[PDB]
């Protein structure tokens, strides 16, 4: 699947510190992407939809293509672990 206005993000679990907080894990590279700063509202979509705000990924994600939201938001937007999503900014 692809996408033209948001990117492709493989979907991780939360780091422990997310879950129930709407956090969404972004590396420099995919926030560059979107134009998204920390804070910013993005939505994530599989099946379905999901909102949640931008949160600067650790060090170790850093270039590997991932998004990590938690089970509640993966269950929301219709994913597993390790499935491909888009990540949107919200204009």
């Amino acid at each position: 699947m692809e996408s033209n206005n948001g990117i492709i993000l493989r979907v991780a679990e939360a780091n422990s510190t997310d879950p129930g907080m709407s956090r969404v894990r972004l590396d420099e590279s995919s926030r560059r992407l979107l134009d998204a700063e920390i804070g910013d509202v993005v939505e994530i979509e599989k099946v379905r939809k999901t909102v949640g705000r931008v949160y600067r990924a650790r060090p170790e994600d850093e270039n590997k293509g991932i998004v990590r939201i938690d089970s509640v938001m993966r269950n929301n937007c219709g994913a597993s672990i390790g499935d491909k999503v888009k990540v949107r900014k919200v204009r």
